[PDB]
């Protein structure tokens, strides 16, 4: 061991390593006795592909190159694929494939691999037909799913609907073939869940001006001997009570997950009235904000058990005996887990991490509680002893309300730090905003903390996973909240002699880019700060300049527009741009339908001249979020070249970025 400045520690932790790991297990999903997920491959375009797992443990990409087993649904993508087991010819499935949008259809045992074939038709309108959340029904031979059609050229002039989808490829060149099983009387849809005797379905459907996380119905109908859906009615809900998913249980059961006591808590709801009773009542979160459609935290088994993902804060797998109301968490290494979740026998699988391994496929078997790795096996790429160990830790704020952070101290096994020194810490705002980010091995993180530079994540308020109250602390508060919160973690730690005062750095995507932006116009905490694909823009943003599912988040985040249009000049970082007095740091996708480019282009010309040094990257190619490995190469160490110059540090092995006022 040997002493060196903070962030001049040498680290085998690299940028490419970092992205080559980026990413998790998603999407799993159970088919007969194999296992499927979608992972990422950012060294194959960034594209996503799907492993399937066999029961005696083979596993590998069931698709190649470049197939990309995502879509644009909600502009996050909904669920991507659906399978059925065969008793002959092996399993079929669906995916929609990012490059066209369409939903194929293929086999993976048949006679010379797997074969996409088209099953849907396109259209030149606007941004055309996309698909999400499907269900295979061979019985019927058609795939159900719920589907976005654009009708003209503004982002919202789309229409959302349960649709029937011909598995015998009749709708491939045949629009008229795609039979539509819902109106389109609600904006935002979710795929159908058909009960067990296949007469009822349910789904979630929600208008502007909300957001799924402040209300939304389900809704149901007969399904006819035809396939049709008969007498649709909603079957509760309503724009102030959140319910995130909805499962029929084997023994034709309706299950919902709703906040109506404050937190998400897992409801049997009568199938005819929609009257609902509480099956365990608890200050946890059983569910999550709804971005995008087909997210699952709960699963019902076919012994009558459910598998549930609960808690406050940190999410884990657990099992839920409805009739006695017990609940039996897995064990294990495994802190998080995150919002995906299948069963089969009596077996849950889901998708957890460790502050020391990686995202796995881990299974959860209900007949000995026993929990264990089933797929993506985590293998240390560098010593563990390079990971930061997190502290989970609550802040008070002057008010004495509490915010959530987990920190993560420098941390190597070959270095300390000046003993007449501090380290530099960035600190992190998580997108959304109405999300939560988890205390998991985090290479982007451990990137900076092998190096010398502490981080602090901190789920501000408006975040989730604490219940309705907390995630509602941010409602039209955005800019305020989320950007106070953040700078009572950062200025706590350096008041605790833990963090260098002089040497603080903000940094965040999307929502946390807002933040991070706002943060460096509105106060003068940090030294410097790096701002991913932000909203900068708010009068450009709500005119049009975002995608239908946010076009009326702002609502939620800083009032209508109706009733506090000045808040959409005053709270807009492009408003005060030339308060910024400190190197900064934009990276941006080309392709950005959520943050379009136009967002940077506007803040750049209105910090032209200032005389503060800052760099722009913008990247071909990449939407919102990178996930090419070539651009989280170049993003990241051009992240870590602004803090080592700011924080007068010297890291070779990165690229010097270019500071231009």
């Amino acid at each position: 061991v040997s002493t060196a400045p903070y962030g001049a520690w040498q680290s085998p932790i690299d940028a490419a390593l970092v992205a080559s790991r980026s990413g998790r297990p998603a999407c799993v999903g159970a088919v007969g006795d194999e296992v499927w997920w979608v992972a990422p491959r950012p060294a194959e375009a960034g594209r996503a592909t799907l492993v399937r797992r066999r029961a005696d443990g083979a596993e590998e990409s069931a698709l190649p190159a470049p197939w990309n087993v995502r879509n644009r649904v909600f502009e996050y993508s909904g669920f991507p694929w659906a399978g059925v087991p065969r008793p002959a010819g092996g399993p079929l499935l669906v995916f929609t494939h990012f490059g066209d949008q369409r939903l194929y259809a293929f086999e993976p045992d048949a006679p010379g691999g797997a074969v996409p074939r088209p099953l849907t038709p396109v259209s030149a309108v606007g941004g055309g037909l996309r698909w999400a959340d499907p269900v295979l029904l061979p019985e019927r031979g058609e795939v159900w799913c719920m589907a976005e059609e654009f009708t003209g050229e503004g982002p919202s002039d789309v229409r959302r609907f349960l649709a029937a989808v011909p598995l015998d490829g009749s709708a491939a060149a045949d629009r008229s073939a795609v039979r539509e099983l819902s109106d389109d009387a609600h904006r935002f849809v979710t795929g159908p869940r058909l009960s067990p005797d296949g007469r009822q379905a349910v789904w979630l459907a929600w208008d502007h001006p909300r957001m799924p996380w402040e209300g939304t119905e389900l809704k149901t109908a007969r399904v006819t001997e035809d396939g049709r859906f008969a007498d649709t009615r909603t079957l509760l809900g309503g724009p102030e009570e959140a319910i995130a998913q909805a499962e029929w249980a084997p023994d034709g059961s309706l299950i919902v997950a709703t906040d109506r006591t404050g937190w998400w808590n897992l409801h049997r709801v009568d199938p005819a009235t929609g009257a609902a009773t509480q099956l365990c009542r608890r200050e946890e979160e059983f569910a999550g904000p709804l971005w995008t459609p087909g997210m699952r935290w709960f699963a019902p088994l076919a012994n009558g058990l459910i598998a549930v993902v609960h808690g406050k804060g940190a999410a884990v797998l657990g099992i839920l005996d409805p009739e006695s109301g017990e609940l039996v968490d897995a064990a294990g290494p495994w802190t998080e887990w995150a919002a995906t979740l299948t069963v089969s026998g009596t077996r849950a699988v889901g998708v957890a991490a460790s502050p020391r391994t990686a995202y796995e496929v881990v299974e959860l078997d209900t007949v000995t509680g026993r929990a264990r790795t089933i797929g993506a096996r985590h293998t240390d790429p560098v010593d563990p002893a390079y990971y930061p160990e997190p502290q989970i830790r609550t802040f008070t704020a002057p008010d004495g309300r509490e915010i959530h952070a987990h920190i993560y101290p420098p941390h190597s096994p070959d270095f300390t730090g000046p003993a007449d020194e501090l380290p530099p810490y960035v600190v992190m705002a998580h997108g959304g905003p109405t999300s939560r980010v988890p205390a998991v091995l985090d290479l982007d993180v451990a990137y900076f903390t092998s190096r010398g530079i502490g981080v602090a994540d901190v789920n501000y308020g408006g975040s989730t996973g604490y219940g309705r109250a907390y995630r509602e602390r941010l409602r039209g508060r955005w800019g305020v909240v989320d950007v106070e919160d953040c700078a009572a973690v950062a200025t706590a730690l350096a008041e605790e002699g833990t963090a260098d005062r002089a040497r603080l750095a903000v940094r965040g995507g999307s929502a946390g880019g807002w933040t991070a932006a706002s943060s460096l116009v509105s106060t003068d905490v940090y030294a410097c700060g790096t701002v991913l694909y932000p909203v900068l823009d708010l009068l450009g943003w709500a005119d049009g300049g975002t995608h239908d599912f946010e076009s009326r988040y702002l609502d939620f985040l800083i009032g209508s527009f109706e009733e506090f249009p000045e808040r959409y000049r005053d709270r807009a970082p492009l408003t005060r741009a030339d308060r910024v007095r400190v190197p900064f740091l934009l990276l941006q996708g080309l392709e950005d339908p959520v943050c379009p480019p136009e967002q940077c282009d506007r803040f750049l010309e209105a910090v032209a001249g200032c005389g503060v040094p800052h760099a722009y990257l913008s990247f071909e190619g990449e939407g919102h979020g990178f996930r090419r490995k070539e651009t989280m190469v170049r993003a990241l160490e051009a992240e870590l070249s602004l803090y080592a110059q700011v924080f007068g540090v010297e890291v070779a092995g990165v690229p010097l970025l270019k500071l231009g006022e």
